[PDB]
């Protein structure tokens, strides 16, 4: 029906500004990065759309992609973000893929990285951000971690609810970095016998995806 975006983010404990790039431009916030990249290492591999036009002076969007609209918006605001998805795809391994077909209808997808300060398989997946929460082990501030609390669950739910809650739209982006010391150099898992854990995962952060009619 109409366009959509990122609208917003939370991740800070207390939303953030973003401030829509046409008349003002958003500055000096507190540049805290490790939490975004952690939110990026999701945000850009954890998708199943692509662009159809591809195009120049233009916005990236121009209402011109090809798959679901929950996990495209990301993909349009990282890329002009120079934060390279097409690309990163390759850069891992793709372990595997699982499609709605879960217990809980989730979508999830393990890879291996090549060389960065996190360990080399990594799990990333979608659904609703309360079934996210449900899962959450932690939550990611400063580029540390806190114990995940009543407090904590506090921060997200004003939050999510300010961002308009109706119900399938918001979307809750977590990892929880399998530890390649307890996992095994072979990663086995498959989408038949995975065996893995599913709520170990850090609430590291979240936007607020938009599904209208």
């Amino acid at each position: 029906q109409n366009p959509m975006t990122v609208a917003h983010m939370w991740f800070d404990n207390q939303i953030h500004e973003a401030d829509t790039t046409e008349n003002q431009s958003g500055v000096s916030f507190d540049k805290t990065s490790a939490t975004w990249f952690a939110l990026s290492r999701i945000a850009g591999l954890c998708n199943r759309a692509v662009f159809q036009a591809n195009q120049e002076n233009l916005p990236i969007l121009k209402r011109a992609v090809a798959g679901d609209a929950s996990e495209s918006a990301l993909l349009k605001c990282i890329e002009v973000c120079c934060g390279s998805v097409m690309e990163m795809r390759e850069k891992y391994t793709k372990i595997v893929e699982i499609p709605f077909n879960s217990t809980n209808k989730y979508q999830l997808s393990i890879h291996k990285n090549p060389n960065a300060s996190e360990p080399k398989h990594l799990l990333v997946m979608k659904g609703a951000p309360e079934r996210i929460l449900d899962r959450c082990s932690s939550i990611l501030l400063h580029g540390k971690e806190q114990p995940l609390d009543e407090e904590l669950k506090d921060a997200f739910q004003n939050a999510y609810l300010e961002l308009g809650g109706l119900g399938e739209r918001v979307l809750g982006f977590c990892h929880l970095l399998l530890p390649d010391e307890q996992f095994p150099e072979g990663f086995q898992f498959d989408t038949d016998e995975v065996n893995f854990p599913v709520d170990n995962l850090c609430f590291v952060g979240l936007i607020s995806m938009i599904d209208p009619p």
